[PDB]
């Protein structure tokens, strides 16, 4: 998660350090370090501190079964994920997660949980056109909701694009279908800031852009830039209209949770996101430079894809390009691909054959067109290294 | 003054140093480098962000540990009820708290309870050595129950820091020994609270001698002064994950946070050079106990009990006669703000008061929290013995 | 005076060593499974097994393929109640809300669950019946609120609980019940092995408390006692699903059952033309009822319930006070013995005396177990009238 | 001819045994008092209505045995696939045939199976010495990942009729009873089909050579002629469960059905005197073995295999090349009615023609149904010759 939990600044920007009221709750004598503003998704207006994104999704499954425990349903109880998708690692992440190595056969997915197709294109969907692989995968959805109860279904998880597995961005007719099934239906919605969080694309979060109007999201890593470890779970009024108008088991964290010394932060990078408006010149202004600058695989066998929006992107390595192939073992080209990243002069990363780059937002023109040529001669470069190697 | 220890204020610690995001690369300053101190046969360690997020990950590594020796049915893991060991679902789950499970979502798979040592709202009148094996044997009663092949190991706080105090007995930890052996099985110890000092030694577990094989400590790894959690692991447990590991293999090596590390990283060097591990236990701690232990003849205080840096007293109805108000919490809570109103620090579970005072205290402050409470206990005698009760 | 065994005491000819009783597989030999639809009103198809236990374990996987094929496989769960015998097969067991059949954890299954037994004279001391009815079948809707209309699939029930004693529901139970199933959408299994054929002033229990159940099982009744059979009956609904696409169950109605058993295909056919259901119904039930509903002036009796060819009534210590013995158990056992050693065959499930007699019984042969009873009860009442009890 | 054993019809029997349903109160002719021929260290039993709720009986209380041992945890039982050991509920989750299980209200919590000793519908080429020992280590491979004390019992036919007669090879049952010897468990064969008359001796039992802790019987009881079930029990098994008893204290006092258990009586009385099992594996037994081995050179076979009284035959396509139809039953059922219309009973699970004839069968019979078996097997070549299939 590195560049990648950091979501502003390369480094040397100074901030509030060392608040020195460190401890929490309790009578006076405090300066409140945790009394932070609301560029939020137009219907949000709470939120609820944790340790991380790992931290987070720990909690909102206690707060999701909650909500619909005290409308009369303690069966409304089980949440929907993805194949492939990153969710966190507290064990409650695990489970919602798709990956293979949490759940390993036992253990997880525990009591409550399943997963869905997720819409990656290059190689789940031969020559179907976009518009309805994000169909189909939208409405594998509602199949697997009617197969199972929708008095037995309480909320369905997404990342706006899949990141820590290789992108996957959707298709754009995904989400757009995903928002009527909500309301058909009838259940809750959480969206997964952890990655994308306070910018990384066109506008702040995943929700504006694409959006949607989730019930709930988790934010934690680029609320400090990655400066700190600080775990955000921000709630809709509707949701909050039940937790709070009915608790006393949750009237305690928005008392009190979080540490002052991680909020003080995120407050001066947040507040200092703002002004300078690197939110506007990462997009309005220095983003659709990567994205035509990027996705110019141009005439590169080994990429076959190169894809990419706002302030992240991503390409995969294939053996050819008339049949949209992967070597046969997708992930030794990858992983002796990185290093050749990293050992010639840019970093990045690839979750198999999909090398991945997520950089920050000051960037401007003319450190683009470096990673260009970095990666170019990392591109050009692998393609020698893997045909004189027979595979 | 609690989830920190030692250090109230006014001690300046390497803050802002500017390299900050490290996950792969090279820990610039090695900020992830620390120190086994007294861990002793436990010399790896794993960072997490806080407990909530140790506890949760101390669990995929026993059902990961076993299942590596050819035993996958081995899981359930057994904890103490009115005993806290984080708040994230595996904690929740974990902790003995019934105020967070309801209808099912908790506990989770693969988690049961057992009959918690609080000789005081437990134990008639039976003798120590006697309770504190019920108690310990209540574990062994709850084994048989389920299979000493499908067991998987068993956590305890040391002293339960978050339902009061609930020491037990001495004779207690002696019998966990034995059963956690005779049924071939693994002991994590919760450290969070009780590590570092809160005792008269480093951690808690050396007081009682015990030699868990995984350990959680957070909070306390700065004083208070930065979110962490840590993890850790016996000579033993590591050698296997690591023999044959994989998905674990990346721990020990990149994880943490390069700063929140640097700062414990100073706040525990200056535990050592400054000596007050030593100063806390050896020279201030008995005084602590020896003057905490004066309830005397306050009709409210009917027990007295502390170990090392840390202790606490109940309140009652009638000392000699057996009888505890009709609802502890509306009088226990109700002197808790009788002892900040008053000029002094102390929760109230509801009728278990408590101090969990820093290393550094002095014997003039021990003597300052004295009669300042017993202000607050010759006060909140009659606030509450004038009325109807 | 006897079960399972609904007619003709002893000595009737049917039409036995038939043989040639292979079935199924070849071309039929003479037809043993064809048999008459005497009155289950829209239910017109059946499925065959060899007990009561064998039976009701047939009717889950049937119900929960129904909605398997609607469109909901997790209408997999169904609700039954306590102080109920649905079989001894394991889902037998775990169907039947009696717990000294509830082995541990394996005992019940997934997908059951039990709800409060309308008997008015255990569960209700004073209470107006009709909402004790109400209620009791309101516990119901609760149930399902508690698991969930789209996991919830059907639910069973005895007519009366000739199991449980016996447990006439008030009038304003089933009306109620017959709603639910609808405000739930959902199926209605009744259970008629006890109550089925005759028994009540009708053939069924369905038909005397008027109502349309998807499906029914039925066995011994269906034999009188003369030969292992267990009947399941579908109404025109469940029907035409399984059909509308068979394969699981298109092997039974087209051949399942037993040709020897056909023996009841006599049992009924001979308890049709004689008209005996008929005479038991209008004739001789009314005169037993409000004779045997004669409590009386005996201290014993305080309930006197009675339907159609069964009845009871509870045994108490002082009825001025209605009560129960320090034991109910200890006492009523012992007098089901001094009614056989004094000449009549009642049964008692702890302190509920029962009735069961067959349907050939005349008028004359009312009274002789009457007084012969009653001479069980003068007796005794009185015997232990000295004793400490 | 598979259920019923011996007598191909035209026996008489003691019919009429009166008509009864006797339990608790007295009875006539004792009623269920039967033998004991050859289960040897068996001397119990209960009497049950079919092989299906006989096989759901032997569960509640197999673990009713760990229970009254104290171990509520070994709750498990392992099966085999493709194996039919009943269909209720139990008997169908047992069961180890797929269609039977719907997957999701079967297999019920708590059964897992392993692989069949199938040598030719997979490792046809192995040395069947070894397809033994990997058959039989596949139960120990399944207990190393279970919990030795989770588990509780294997449940295997000495061999599949229901699924043709794949024949262990010799080495499997060996290493069965070793390792069943091993890990403490119990040992539960249904000689429902197998045993009670087949095979080289009365159950299979004594043919293998095991010591069987349990054992369900039913069908051939009565060789057909009444629905029976059976539970044979060990005295080890024994000497516990009565000892408590609960369930099970008293059921040996009265259960079963009187007038299926005349029946059989005689049908065991009868099968004894004249001797047809003595005849049935000692003489008419071995030429027929002689004779079905006989493929010799039918490009449709590829293995005759067969033990005691039953065999069956592989069909396939070449045999050289063994090769088998690109979809068996397409083919398979399609030789079954030419059997029928030829004059043999045959039925074919698939692609294999299993025979099941009684115990009374001669030896110009024998002779008979084999120039008749090949006119079919002859019939049964020309009719593909080669298609597309």
């Amino acid at each position: 998660r590195k560049e990648l939990a950091e979501v502003a600044y390369r480094q040397m920007q100074e901030l509030p350090y060392y608040n020195n009221f460190f401890q929490c709750s309790h009578p006076p004598a405090i300066e409140l370090s945790r009394l932070l503003s609301e560029v939020t998704p137009k219907h949000m207006n709470h939120v609820f501190f944790t340790g991380s994104g790992s931290d987070s999704n720990d909690t909102i499954l206690r707060m999701v079964r909650y909500y619909w425990k005290l409308l009369g349903k303690p069966y409304k109880k089980v949440v929907i994920s993805r194949e492939n998708a990153y969710h966190g690692s507290t064990v409650a992440g695990a489970s919602l997660s798709g990956m293979k190595a949490m759940h390993a056969q036992g253990d997880l997915p525990i009591p409550g949980i399943e997963h869905i197709e997720q819409p990656y294109h290059f190689g789940r969907a031969p020559d179907m056109d976009p518009a309805e692989f994000g169909r189909q995968a939208a409405q594998a959805l509602e199949r697997k909701i009617d197969e199972i109860g929708e008095c037995n279904v309480a909320a369905f998880i997404a990342e706006p694009i899949q990141g820590a597995g290789g992108v996957i961005i959707p298709p754009d007719s995904y989400w757009p279908e995903i928002k009527r099934i909500c309301a058909e239906r009838d259940i809750l919605l959480i969206v997964d800031e952890v990655i994308t969080g306070f910018g990384r694309l066109g506008t702040w979060f995943g929700s504006q852009y694409y959006d949607l109007q989730p019930d709930l999201m988790p934010i934690a890593k680029g609320l400090s830039s990655g400066y700190m470890p600080i775990g955000g779970v921000m709630v809709s009024d509707r949701v909050a209209k039940v937790v709070i108008e009915e608790g006393g088991e949750f009237f305690h964290g928005y008392t009190y949770s979080g540490h002052p010394v991680a909020a003080a932060v995120a407050a001066e990078n947040i507040r200092i996101m703002r002004d300078e408006g690197i939110i506007e010149r990462a997009g309005a202004e220095i983003a659709p430079y990567l994205q035509a600058r990027w996705r110019e695989l141009g005439e590169h066998p080994l990429v076959g894809e190169a894809r990419g929006v706002g302030m992240v992107a991503a390409l995969e390595l294939v053996k050819s390009k008339q049949p949209l192939e992967r070597f046969e073992e997708p992930g030794k080209v990858g992983s002796l691909c990185r290093d050749l990243s990293v050992k010639n002069g840019l970093v990045m990363r690839a979750v198999g054959g999909t090398m991945i780059i997520s950089p920050p937002l000051v960037l401007s023109r003319e450190q683009v067109d470096e990673l260009i040529d970095k990666a170019r001669r990392t591109l050009d470069e692998t393609h020698k290294a893997i045909g004189g190697a027979l595979e």
